[PDB]
C-alpha cells in the first residue's frame, strides 16, 4: 500500500538522507524524514496511502549555512499512491516498478522521453530479479540483463512513437511487464529572415513559433469584423505561437488563474482598414479540469476590461520606449512610463516597453467596454532620440456606451467563442514542472491539445478592423513599404502573451506577484520586446532570408531490431521541395520498388544488420539523402 521512493547517494555522498514530502500531507517539516540505506546501496522511503500525490525533496539534513544540500532546489518530484519511483545517479526520476514485491524491468530513461537524436540508447535493469526479455514496437522478446541497451528510435522515420516492453519474474513466480513510450522527433529547418534596421536584438522565436511563417505577409482582403471566421485562413497569419506558454504555467500551481493565452495573428487589408484575426486559447479543460473557473468560459477575456494592445510600426525608423507625453490645461508638460498603467482602478506595476521599432500603439480592452480606447501616436522625440507616444493627439476609438458597441473613428472589435486553427500546439507536462526555456526546446513534451479533447468552443477570437485613416498610410504602403504589428496581452498592466511571442514575456514567470505568491510575477514586472515585428504587406529593404534547403524525414515504421520475415514500412516525408518528389529507396545499396510513391515495404529475409536509405530529388534538381541503420 502507498507509495515508495529511493534515492542513489553514490554521486551526491551525504551522510544522512532525508526525504521531504508535501502535497496531499506533509511528512513531516524541513529536512523531512530519515530515509533508510538499503543493502542494495539505495535509500528507501515510504509513504502511506494518505499521501495520494505529494512532490519529493531529497536532502542531506544540514542547515543552510552548514552544509545544506537538496535535490530539487525548488519543485519537488512527483509521486502518487500506488508508485515506485528513484532518484538515479543521473539524477533521473524514473519508475522502478511499483510499490510491491514482484519483479521489473525498468529503463534509466524517464517514461515518455522524447528525443531528437537517430537513437536514444535507453539502459535497461531489472528490481528484485536478474534476467529479463524486452519488446521493442513488438519485436520478438529478447533477453537482457542489468546495464544493457535498447536503441530506441534506431532506424525510424522522425516523429514516430516507440513502444518498448520490460518482462520480468520474480521469486514469487509473478511475471510482470511494464511498457514504456518514447518520442522520437524531427524538425524541418523552417525560413526566417530578419533585418537589423529595427533595432530588434533578440531573433524571431522558432520551433513552434513562427513570425510570418513562410513568408506570409497578411493578404489583401476584405474581412466581415462579425465573430464569425470564415473570412479567414491559414495563409493570413503573420505571428504564430503557442498553446499553453502563458506565465501562469510556470509556477508552482497556478492553473487556477484566468489565462492569457495567445495563440496565432492573422491580417489582412483592403483599401480602408486593417484587419487582424486574433486566436486566444484554454487548454485548462485539458491540463486541470480540476480548476473549475480557469477550465470554464469563466475564464473567457472578456469576463471584465482587461487592457490590450496592437503595437504598430508605420515609420521604419522611429523608436518610442513606450513613455508617454501630454500637456495639462495651463500648458505644463507631463510624462508617464507607459500610455495605461496604474490607472482608473488598476494599482499595480507592470507594462510593456519597446527596443524593437514601434511608432503607433492601438489601445484597446478586452469586453470594449473602456471608452478611452485609443490610437497613440509616437509624434514627440525624446532628448534621448527616440519618441513619445502623445496624449494630445491620440485618436480616440472607445465606445460610447458598453452596450452599444458604438466605437469612435471607425474602430471595429467583435468577440466571441471560437478557433480557427485546426491544430493547437503545446506543451502539456504535468503541473508544476514546467521549466524556463522549455517553449523553446523541442524535446518537451509537446502535443497537438486537438488530439487530447481539445473543443473549437474552448478558445477565443477577436477580429479587429483599424481605418487606414487613423494610421496615416493606404493600401499602396502596406503593398510596398509595409508596416509591422505585434499583439500584445497583458492582465491588467505588464504583459504575459505577444505575437510574436517575446521572451520578456516568460523572463520572470516563475517569480512571485507580490500580492499572492501563488501567481506569477509576471502580471506585474517590466517586460521589454526585443524579437522582431512581424511584417504586413512587405518586408523591411534590408531584411536578410535564410532560406531553408529542401530536405527530408526518412525511416522506417517499426524500431530496429523486428525478425526477419516482418514487412518493414519505409516512409519518407519532404520539405520545402519544388514541384514533385521522386524517392529511391534502398536497403544496403539494393534498391526496393516503390512504384513512384513516398513508401516501400521492405521484408528481410535474414538476421543481420541493414542500412536502409532514401534519396529525393524535387524537380528543380534539389537532392536530399538519409541513410539509417537496422538490424534483424
Ligand atoms: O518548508 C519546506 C521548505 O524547506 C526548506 O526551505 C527553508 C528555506 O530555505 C528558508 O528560507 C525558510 O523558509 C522560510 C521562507 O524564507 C519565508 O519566506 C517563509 O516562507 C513562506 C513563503 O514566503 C510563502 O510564499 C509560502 O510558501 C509556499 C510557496 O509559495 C509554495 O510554492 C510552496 O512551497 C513549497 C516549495 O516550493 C518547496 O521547495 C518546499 O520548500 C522547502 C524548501 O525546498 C527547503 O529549502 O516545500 C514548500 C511547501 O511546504 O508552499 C509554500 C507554503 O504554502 O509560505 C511560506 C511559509 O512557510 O517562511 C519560511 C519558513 O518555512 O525555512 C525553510 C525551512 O522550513
Ligand atoms: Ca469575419
Ligand atoms: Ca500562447
Ligand atoms: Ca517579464
Ligand atoms: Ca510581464
Amino acid at each position: 500500500s502507498g507509495s515508495e521512493a529511493y534515492f542513489d547517494n553514490s554521486k551526491y555522498g551525504w551522510k544522512d538522507v532525508y526525504v521531504y514530502a508535501y502535497g496531499t500531507k506533509e511528512n513531516a517539516e524541513w529536512p523531512g524524514e530519515l530515509m533508510t540505506k538499503e543493502d542494495s546501496g539505495l535509500y528507501k522511503a515510504s509513504f502511506a496511502s494518505s499521501f495520494k500525490s505529494e512532490k519529493i525533496i531529497f536532502n542531506n539534513g544540514l542547515e543552510k549555512g552548514n552544509g545544506k544540500e537538496q535535490y530539487p532546489e525548488a519543485a519537488g518530484l512527483s509521486l502518487k499512491a500506488g508508485e515506485c519511483k528513484m532518484l538515479t545517479a543521473e539524477k533521473q526520476w524514473i519508475d522502478y516498478g511499483k510499490p510491491d514485491d514482484h519483479a521489473y524491468g525498468y529503463t534509466l530513461t524517464a517514461n515518455n522521453t522524447a528525443f531528437s537524436t537517430e537513437s536514444l540508447d535507453v539502459k535497461l535493469a531489472l528490481k528484485n530479479a536478474d534476467k529479463g526479455y524486452y519488446s521493442v514496437d513488438g519485436s520478438a522478446k529478447k533477453e537482457f540483463a542489468n546495464g544493457d541497451s535498447v536503441k530506441v528510435g534506431e532506424g525510424k522515420i522522425g516523429n514516430s512513437k516507440v513502444t518498448l516492453t520490460l518482462y520480468a519474474t520474480g521469486a514469487d513466480g509473478v511475471e510482470t511487464e511494464q511498457t514504456y513510450t518514447f518520442k522520437k522527433t524531427f524538425t524541418a529547418s523552417k525560413t526566417t529572415f530578419s533585418a537589423k534596421s529595427d533595432g530588434h536584438t533578440t531573433a524571431p522565436e522558432s520551433g513552434y513559433y513562427g513570425t510570418n511563417p513562410e513568408m506570409q505577409l497578411g493578404k489583401h482582403k476584405t474581412i466581415s469584423v462579425d465573430g464569425d471566421l470564415s473570412d479567414w485562413d491559414s495563409s493570413m497569419i503573420i505571428a504564430q505561437g503557442v498553446a499553453n506558454d502563458d506565465p501562469r504555467v510556470y509556477m508552482p500551481s497556478s492553473m487556477h488563474e484566468q489565462p492569457w493565452d495567445a495563440y496565432a495573428l492573422y491580417s489582412a487589408w483592403d483599401d480602408d482598414n486593417l484587419y487582424f484575426l486574433l486566436e486566444m486559447a484554454n487548454t485548462t479543460y485539458i491540463t486541470s479540469p480540476e480548476d473549475n473557473f480557469a477550465a470554464s468560459n469563466e475564464a473567457r477575456p472578456w469576463r471584465n476590461s482587461i487592457p490590450m494592445y496592437l503595437a504598430l510600426s508605420i515609420d521604419p525608423a522611429k523608436q518610442a520606449t513606450g513613455k508617454a507625453v501630454g500637456t495639462n490645461k495651463d500648458g505644463s508638460v507631463y510624462t508617464n512610463p507607459f500610455v495605461w498603467g496604474c490607472t482608473n482602478g488598476t494599482a499595480k506595476d507592470g507594462g510593456t516597453g519597446f527596443t524593437t521599432h514601434i511608432d503607433t500603439l492601438v489601445a484597446f480592452d478586452s469586453n470594449n467596454s473602456n471608452g478611452g480606447a485609443s490610437i497613440f501616436k509616437a509624434d514627440t522625440q525624446d532628448t534621448d532620440g527616440t519618441y513619445m507616444f502623445n496624449y494630445d493627439t491620440r485618436i480616440p476609438i472607445g465606445v460610447t456606451s458598453f452596450q452599444a458597441q458604438d466605437n469612435k473613428n471607425g474602430f471595429k472589435i467583435k468577440y466571441a467563442n471560437g478557433t480557427k486553427s485546426t491544430s493547437i500546439f503545446g506543451i502539456n507536462a504535468p503541473k508544476g514542472s514546467r521549466v524556463m526555456g522549455d517553449n523553446l526546446d523541442m524535446n518537451s513534451n509537446w502535443v497537438d491539445f486537438f488530439d487530447e479533447g481539445y473543443k473549437n468552443s474552448y478558445g477565443y477570437v477577436y477580429e479587429i478592423a483599424v481605418p487606414l485613416n487613423t494610421l496615416g498610410i493606404d493600401r499602396s504602403y502596406i503593398e510596398t513599404q509595409g508596416i509591422g504589428a505585434m499583439q500584445i496581452l497583458t492582465y491588467g498592466t505588464s504583459g504575459m502573451d505577444t505575437l510574436p511571442h517575446d521572451p520578456s514575456m516568460l523572463d520572470q514567470a516563475n517569480l512571485e506577484y507580490s500580492y499572492d505568491p501563488s501567481t506569477s510575477h509576471e502580471k506585474e514586472d517590466i517586460d521589454n520586446i526585443t524579437v522582431p515585428l512581424a511584417r504586413i504587406g512587405a518586408l523591411l529593404p534590408d531584411t536578410e532570408v535564410n532560406e531553408a534547403p529542401f530536405e527530408v524525414n526518412f525511416g522506417a515504421n517499426l524500431n530496429s531490431g523486428q525478425s526477419a520475415g516482418t514487412p518493414i514500412t519505409l516512409l519518407a516525408e519532404s520539405y520545402h521541395a519544388t514541384g514533385d518528389v521522386t524517392y529511391s529507396f534502398t536497403v544496403n545499396g539494393e534498391t526496393v520498388q516503390n512504384s513512384n510513391t513516398d513508401s516501400c515495404v521492405w521484408t528481410p529475409s535474414a538476421d543481420g544488420t541493414y542500412s536502409i536509405g532514401v534519396v529525393a530529388v524535387d524537380a528543380n534538381g534539389n537532392k536530399a539523402e538519409s541513410t539509417k541503420t537496422f538490424v534483424v
